[PDB]
């Protein structure tokens, strides 16, 4: 139960990310990400992209049916201070790109904590446009301490849960809808 890897989706829960949250030693902002693919089919890494921070973690290369993907980021180390806030992009079997924001902020005088979940059509990958329009554009949810559902299409829904902290869980199970 460590990052960069895959466990059984229905042991994913908040116990399994405080463990990999509390793994990454204190830092004043980190996440733990826990997806739990519940989707049908069988997803392979694409990449991350890092608007701020980053990770020492490979994303785990397969995640099948039934199984939950475990992942952290944390700010830059170096000379500045930024948050942690990124896009994680998969491609799914069918040929399409499931892709989840996280936003863990630096300065809480201005900002607070989002995430996001959406499917595009064809293989997309993770970068700076994706980032704006999961970020701005499409309806993000905040880490806000409770769970959201939404329908992403593709007969497919996400429910996830965000909490509002600097030191960050997100928890996030895709379905069938
Ligand atoms: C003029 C913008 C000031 C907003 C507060 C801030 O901390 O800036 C965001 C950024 C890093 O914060 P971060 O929370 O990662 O980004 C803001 C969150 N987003 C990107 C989602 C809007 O700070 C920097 O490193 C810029 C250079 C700082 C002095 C050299
Ligand atoms: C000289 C104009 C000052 C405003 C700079 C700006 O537009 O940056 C917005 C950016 C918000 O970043 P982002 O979420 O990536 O969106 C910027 C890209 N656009 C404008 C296309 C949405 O704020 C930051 O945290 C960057 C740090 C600025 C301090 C040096
Ligand atoms: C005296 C505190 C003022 C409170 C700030 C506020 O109301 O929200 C600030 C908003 C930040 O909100 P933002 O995360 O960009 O919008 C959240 C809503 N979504 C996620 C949909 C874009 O704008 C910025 O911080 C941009 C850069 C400020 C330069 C000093």
């Amino acid at each position: 139960d460590v990052a960069g890897a895959v466990i059984d989706g229905a042991g994913l829960g908040f116990d399994v990310l405080k463990t990999v949250l509390e793994a990454l030693g204190n830092v004043k902002r980190k996440i733990a990400v826990g997806i739990d693919n519940e989707s049908g089919k069988t997803w392979t890494a694409m990449n991350t992209y890092f608007r701020s921070g980053t990770s020492d973690i490979v994303l785990p290369h397969k995640v099948a049916h039934g199984k939950a993907l475990l992942y952290n980021g944390q700010k830059n180390r170096g000379p500045v201070a930024t948050g942690v806030v990124g896009v994680i992009a998969y491609s799914m079997s069918d040929g399409n790109t499931l892709a989840v924001l996280f936003s863990v902020p630096y300065d809480y005088n201005w900002y607070s904590n989002w995430w996001n979940v959406r499917v595009y059509k064809g293989q997309k990958r993770a970068d700076q446009r994706m980032y704006e329009e999961l970020y701005y554009h499409r309806s993000p949810f905040r880490g806000d301490n409770g769970w959201h559902s939404r329908g992403l299409g593709y007969g497919l829904k996400s429910r996830g849960f965000m909490n509002s902290s600097g030191h960050a869980i997100l928890e996030i199970h895709v379905t069938k809808a």
